[PDB]
Formats: structure tokens, sequence, C-alpha cells
């Protein structure tokens, strides 16, 4: 028992981290097979970031200008190309530690682990979620760009995020491994404000199921609700609308606990309207939304 | 910017996890050099756990009864011994992936990462703290015994915990890598109640410094206090006493932010007496105590 914000074991991803330097900018790259993926803003000076024309800046760069270092050994760059907001640096050596991998573009509400890196070296691993406004709330200092987000299914790493920037509000924006930003963000140092950071309702319900499974049951009430009634309350509290797809996804947790999804919705409705009254759920004084129903099942079953 | 509950990259520890089976019990072992460390309760049946005499149970065991599997390959056991509550199984092969390592016994308030494992396979990594009552609040299902806690200093892994049991209250107890339990706990299925789980004051202050560094400043007040005055309030709220050693340890955070430690104590005193009033600090509605001053400096500076 016990329920923790858990990240995937990071070993498979640590074996892929490299340092990429272009001129005076050094960030992280992801080495899979004979390709190193990194943010295209590695070619920018701090001045260039104000209004960069990436195609024009890239013309002044040759393969030998991209310095790629894996550990303390240099990789030879034999090609470079820009795909959306990422650069793909072809190297002459396949990464011997390349795990089975996929590039996936996640939806808002989906969680992933981040291996925060500096100078191609891993510093830490933490779990986060793609927010409904397409930002993530990470922990990234200068030099962390190119750090990646991922999920693991047994031995296959699904890379879903690459870090590119911090908005002026301290929230983070990045791309999938095809270089397409999540949300409307651009790799330019300009006014980019995030939209409403709503709560991921289906994740909160999954976490309330985890709480029941782990013995924290005080919030369970004698009520039920409907999807439409619940959603009226969810709208009021800036919670995402709950759909029948979400109810279906919560089915196995409902089955395990014997608590109907709409009954759990009614408990959540009362928590929104009455508050926690100084009480906690799974050691938290607020409703946690960075556990998906899949994460709750995985952690409560012990998937390796 | 941003501040997350971050675990150490787990790769170095993943390379040490093995499966240990004795009869019908299978748990995890830690393979360093030619020795596999595991909880001695691997020799117990579910019945034996009620009142085990480990020396007597061990007499009926031979090297060939300990099945050690690293990945899908079997290790040959050439010796076994009991050191306190851990078994040391000498194998004929040194772990080729053994990192530089130390065995350390941590003090309450100290944090570490746990690589939760099942059948010798890593399932997840999370960060926790040795509570002042010598329990940890982990996430451990059956089969997770032998999972370890650790800290990393660049390339050296300091192992500090091995998981052994879950108390009837859902909290966890375990040993250092010398097999000595933290706290008064025993590897027996008997009435073992934990003492008061007090809050780690020095860690809360470190986390309030992290909050200021990251822009969350609403809780800063116009007051100061003394160590004695603060401690009167800390006692009332089940917070650990703050010592001059703790104030000294917080010195670099005080220097970086320009906020004197006793001023931060006065802010914490007001948060204890007035509550959060529905507000949050670093995305939390309660005062976080599982970040040490060293963790705050490390995360706020980017140590790899
Ligand atoms: C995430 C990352 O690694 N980045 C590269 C460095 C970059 C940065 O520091 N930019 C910057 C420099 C100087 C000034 O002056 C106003 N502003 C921003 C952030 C992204
Ligand atoms: C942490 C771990 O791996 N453990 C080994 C299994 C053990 C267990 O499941 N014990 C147990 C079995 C049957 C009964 O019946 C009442 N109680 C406890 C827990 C520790």
């Amino acid at each position: 028992s016990g329920f923790r914000k858990m990240a995937f074991p990071s070993g498979k991803v640590e074996g892929c981290m490299v340092q990429v330097t272009c001129g005076t900018t050094t960030l992280n790259g992801l080495w899979l097979d004979d390709v190193v993926y990194c943010p295209r803003h590695v070619i920018c000076t701090s001045e260039d970031m104000l209004n960069p024309n990436y195609e024009d800046l890239l013309i002044r760069k040759s393969n030998h200008n991209f310095l790629v270092q894996a550990g303390n050994v240099q990789l030879r760059v034999i090609g470079h190309s820009m795909q959306n907001c990422v650069l793909k640096l072809k190297v002459d050596t396949a990464n011997p530690k390349t795990p089975k991998y996929k590039f996936v573009r996640i939806q808002p509400g989906q969680t992933f682990s981040v291996l925060a890196c500096y100078n191609g070296s891993p510093s830490g691993v933490y779990q986060c979620a793609m927010r409904p406004n397409f930002t993530i709330k990470g922990s990234f200092l200068n030099g962390s760009c190119g750090s990646v987000g991922f999920n693991i299914d047994y031995d296959c790493v699904s890379f879903c995020y690459m870090h590119h920037m911090e908005l002026p509000t301290g929230v983070h924006a990045g791309t999938d491994l095809e270089g397409n930003f999540y949300g409307p963000f651009v790799d330019r140092q300009t006014a980019q404000a995030a939209g409403t950071d709503t709560t991921i309702t289906v994740n909160v319900l999954a976490w309330l199921y985890a709480a029941v499974i782990n013995g924290d049951r005080w919030f369970l009430n004698r009520f039920t609700t409907t999807l439409n009634d619940f959603n009226l309350v969810a709208m009021k509290y800036n919670y995402e609308p709950l759909t029948q797809d979400h109810v279906d996804i919560l089915g196995p947790l409902s089955a395990q606990t014997g608590i109907a999804v709409l009954d759990m919705c009614a408990s959540l409705k009362e928590l929104l309207q009455n508050g926690m009254n100084g009480r906690t759920i799974l050691g938290s004084a607020l409703l946690e939304d960075e556990f998906t129903p899949f994460d709750v099942v995985r952690q409560c079953s012990g998937v390796t």
C-alpha cells in the first residue's frame, strides 16, 4: 500500500542523453540510433531568440559546427536537418544503448516522466502531466533544454516531449519528438501567455479511486450525480468536462472498489463545494490531477 | 524555474536489481560486486513471519536454495550469511554494472529516492524522507521487499534503505544495507505501532526558500522571531525543534534570497497559526517537508 507520484525508471533514457553545443549555446540532445534530436534554438544566440529566422540561421551552420558529446567522447556529425522545431543531427555511430522506442504525441491530461538534464548529464527524474492549456509545470533551469519526457511500456520507451522554453509565468512549453510544439507556443522570446489551466477531472477521479484502495475513505458520501449535473459543477470550478469515454476508462477502478463512477463524481462534487476542511487525501491538501487512470492501475498492480 | 519532487536518475541502481527466490517467496535483491543483499525474511513462509527464529530457519537453507536471477540469467550462489536483518548471498560473478557505491545510515529528515521493484524488475522511482518516527511513506506492494533507497553524488551511489515491511497502518519500515532497521521495528508480523510523525521543520524552511526563489512570495511577512519563540510554536504544531545546526545549514539559502533564517521562521510561524487560507505554495496546499536544504540547493542550481 501507499500511493506516490512515481516516475518511470530512467535508465533507458539516461543512456540516450548527449550534450549538443553550437557556438556558445550548450543544451541536451537525445541520441537514438544514428540521430541526435535537439531543439533548433541551439543555433540561436540570446539576441537571435527575440525574432529568429531559423532557416536563415541554419544556412550559416555546417555539420562541424554541431558539437555532440556522449559522456566524454565526441560524436562525428555527418548530416543535419530541421524538422519543425527540432534539429536532427545524423552521427556516424549508432547509439549502442538505444532502447526500443517510439515517438508519440500525447493529449492533454496525459502524464509522463521527465529526465531533467544539464550538459548531457541527468540530474533528476520527476513525473508531470501535459496541462489542458498545453503547458507543463516542470523544473527546468538554463541548460535543461533538450531534456525529454517519456513513458515506458515494459521495454519500449515512448518519447513524448522535448523541453524548449519557459514562458514569462514560469510554466514550460515544448515539442513532441517530431518538433511540433504542444499548444500554440513558438520558439521565440516573445509574449506568449498560457490559457486557463483547468483541472484534469478524469485524473482526479482516478486518484480518488487510488485513495479508496489505499484506505483514505473519509470523502465518500451517500450521494450520486449525473454526467450533466457533475459537469455543471466542473465548469464552475474550472475542471475539464467529464465524458462517457472518461467514465469508460475509469471502469476497472470502479469494478475493483465497487464504487460507481457517478458516485465518485458526487463525492468529488462535494469536495469542490465544501472544500477539504483541513483534511488530507493521500497526504495531499488539494485534489491531485497528475495521475491518469492507467497510472493508478499500474501503481496499484505493480507493472514492471 | 519551477520546483518538483525530484528523484535521482535510477539507471545506476536498475543495473543492480535482481530477483531472489527462496522456496515460494520471491523478492528483490541488490547485486553489488559478487554479493547479493536481500531481506532475511525471504527464508520465511507467511506462517513463519508470525514468530520467526531466523538463525534456526537459516540452518535448513543451503546455497542452492537461494535462486538469484539477474535479468533472465541465473547467478550461482557460492556462500550465504546473515548480517542483522539482511542476507548476503555471495555469487560467483561480480555485477559488471556495479557503480561506485557506499552504504550509509541516514538520519531522520533525510531524503532519498526509492526504485520500487517487483521480481527484480524496476517499476518506478520516487522521492521520500526518513520520517522522524523512522518510518517512510512509500508505495510498496507485495513483492516489493528488497527495493532500495539511495542518494547519488555525481557517480557514487550511497545506498541507505532496503524495504522490509508494511506496518498495519500502511507506513513502511526497513533497514540500512548493514541490515539494521531504522527505528524500533522488527522483521516480524506483530503489533508495531509508529510514534508521532512530526514535521521536518528544517525541510519546510528549505522548501519555503525554494518557493521564494521560484516566485511564490505571498507568505513572506513583516515579522521575525527567535529560535526559542519559534520552537514553542513548532512544539504546539508537532514540528521538530529547530536547532542552530539547522539555521547554519540554511545559511546558503538565506544568503541567496536575502531572507534571514529567523525571518523565514516567523513566516512559517504565521502559516502554522493562520493556515493557508485556500492559497498554495509551489502547487501545494500544505507545507512540504520532504526536501532537505541540500535538495533545494541542488535543484535550484542544477547538480548533475
Ligand atoms: C532551456 C535552455 O537551455 N535555454 C537556453 C538558454 C536560454 C537563455 O538563457 N536565454 C536568455 C539569455 C539572456 C537573456 O537576456 C535577457 N534572456 C534569455 C533559455 C533557454
Ligand atoms: C514486501 C514483501 O515482498 N513481502 C513478502 C510477502 C509478504 C506477505 O504477503 N505476507 C503475508 C502473506 C499472507 C498473510 O496472511 C495473513 N499475511 C501476510 C509481505 C512482505
